[PDB]
This record gives C-alpha cells, structure tokens and sequence, in this order.
C-alpha cells in the first residue's frame, strides 16, 4: 500500500515540553473547518477552540501517552448540543485515481478525568471524512466506541471506479467534531492516508 | 442481541410478480431534504419503490438478499444536488449501556432498464437516528459492484452520558447523488440491541 504524503499527519508540530499543556491555533498544516460559525476569531479560555496537546505517560487526561509521538489535536466546542459541527481539515497534493482502494486512518481520542474545576465525563462523538474535491467521498461517523482517558483508530475505505466523477480532484481529510454530547472536546492523532490497486 | 422490530423491513410489502412500484414503500418514509422527490412521481421523475429481483434479474447477478423484493431510491437530478432516500421511525427507543447494531445490504443495479443503462453508482449512506439526529452513519465505505449486494454495519454505543436517551430510534437509507446511473437499492433491514460495558 502506497503511503500518500500528509502534513503536520501526527501533531508534532508545534513541539512541547510541559505535559498536558494545550495550545490554542490551529495545528499548522491543518485548516479550521468551521461551516457553522462556531469558532470565534478571538479565542480565550472560554469559547471554542482547538490546537495541539502534550499527551505523555502520566497525562492527567489519557491512560496511555500520545497514540503516536507526544502530541494529539483537540477540537472542543463550547456552544450547546446541537448548534453545529467544526473541526480541522486539510487539502493534500495527492489526487483521486480509479481502480484505486484509499484506506484513511485515524486515532481517535475521548479525553478522562477532570478539567478547569469540572469533569471531561461525556464525548460529542466524531465524524472522519475522506473528500476528493468538495465532495465527501467516504464518512465514518461514530461507528466506533471510545471509552473515557482512551484512543482508538477508526479507519475510512473508499475504492474510485473508471466511471468515478471526482477523477484528478485533490484529496483531502476532514476530523470534525459533530457536538452531539458534553463533555464537547475530542482528539485526533496519527493521520494516515494509503493507495492500493483495487479491481472493481 | 435482541431486534428490534421494523416495519416492512425487507421491503415484501407490496408483493409483486413480473415488477417495481414507483410510490414510497410501506412502513418507510420519503426522506427528501432538499426537496428532488415530487409528491407525484412518473418513470422520468427522481422515485422510490420496491423491485421484484428473482434468481434470473436483469439488473443483479442473485435474486434479492431477502425475501423476493428490493427497495430502490432513484434520483433524476445532476451529481452534486443533494441526498434523498427512505426513512423510518421506530418504536424503540434509546437506551444507555446499549450497543446498537443496524444491518442493510446495499444494492448496486446494473444491466439495463428498457434500453437505459444502470452503469455506474450514486454512492449510498445508512444512519442511525435517535429523535432528529444522527447518531451513527457509514457512507461509502464499502464498494459495491454492478449487480452486486453487499452488507454494511452501522454500530453505535449510547453511554450514560447520552443526551438522546429515550428518543425514538430511526433508519435512514440515502442516495447521496455521487454518481450516474443514479439509483442504489436496499435490502434486509436488520437493528439489534445488546448490552454494552461502558
Ligand atoms: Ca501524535
Ligand atoms: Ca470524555
Ligand atoms: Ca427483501
Ligand atoms: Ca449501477
Ligand atoms: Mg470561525
Ligand atoms: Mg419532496
């Protein structure tokens, strides 16, 4: 299977040091998805966010460390069950081939234990999303179970026929948080994208 | 595992010889949210219905996956203009500690329709509903050949922590309009229950 090439794939960049330190940007080489304008222009301790986290051994918020590396990125959402979906999205170079099974995995955490006075009891779920172009080509939303402090890897399959419309388009990779319970913070980790040979 | 009961979840209703209906099947619902399916529908119209699909079909390589018939959702419209397909509200309703686990085979026709090619696909997307939300879906993760059924899992663990506990569970079956030809079929609609460890 043919690796295809994802930037910042794992959240290593921005490196830290400080265990359970969180940023507030955007992950570098990531967009903020944000259709439902849920996340504001200025972020403060209070509204949404998402960003990077140092998950070591001893993480006050997961079992284990980091799925892969030190760092996941977190995606919260402040507003109430319901209002939306937002999340981090990213167009990749690599462009949609027939005959061709693309297998997108994804490490998906649910964020344990305690947090600024209050419990991370609760997940909003998740929704992966492989696109060719503007079009969601193949979606897993919640397929998988996530128990509290843990990380699990969901995978996306998508095989492209001759005969498929969104031939050339640019991949690309959505991880939303679809808010559909609180505590409304989920992590993602260890981005992988492969191509293979299918028949159809 | 206990199931849970569906109405018309085979799509037998109605019985049929030699072969379609171009009304909503029994027990299901038009959904419809970008309004591509007209109350009053032709051959030529975006449809749904059942399809007699026995052992020697033009359109499959078997006969149907259950039982003699087959649900269909066709639409007319370009690639691009939105999703429609069938649902259903059941009586059950959600429960914590509960792994769900919802069961349709999907059907990709081919052959041909009095002359009209079935070649190519509109992609296919199942969900899992509890009041008005999606709790769980898979589109397209499986590939489906001409004239081939396959199975798709959707599964779905509510916690105690839930927020649609004691809402009424739903099915929805979608052509999200992908792709021409542009009809995806279904068959055998199948929910269990069981308990979960959270
Ligand atoms: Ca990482
Ligand atoms: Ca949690
Ligand atoms: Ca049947
Ligand atoms: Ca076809
Ligand atoms: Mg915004
Ligand atoms: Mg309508």
């Amino acid at each position: 299977a043919v690796s295809i090439p994802i930037k910042n794939a794992g959240f290593e960049e921005p490196s830290l040091t400080v265990e359970d330190y969180y940023t507030i940007d955007t992950p570098p080489g990531w967009i903020t998805y944000d259709p439902n304008g849920l996340v504001p222009a200025k972020r403060t301790r209070i509204t949404s966010n998402n960003g990077v986290g140092y998950t070591g051994p001893n993480s006050a918020y997961y079992n284990h460390k980091a799925p892969e590396g030190r760092n996941v990125a977190y995606v919260y959402l402040a507003q109430e069950i319901g209002s939306g979906i937002a999340g981090l999205e990213q167009t990749l170079d690599a462009v949609l081939k027939p005959n061709t099974k693309y297998t997108l995995t994804v490490d998906i955490g649910n964020s344990g234990g305690s947090f600024q006075g209050f419990p991370l009891d609760g997940f909003p779920g998740y929704r992966v999303e492989l696109l060719a172009g503007d079009t969601v080509l193949a979606a897993d939303q919640n397929n998988l179970y996530i128990k509290e402090k843990d990380f699990k890897t969901t995978t996306v399959t998508f095989i492209a026929t001759p005969e498929s419309p969104y031939l050339g388009q640019h991949l690309g990779i959505r991880l939303i948080n679809p808010l559909q319970g609180k505590f409304s913070g989920v992590d993602f980790d260890n981005v992988r994208l492969t191509a293979e040979p299918a028949e159809t």
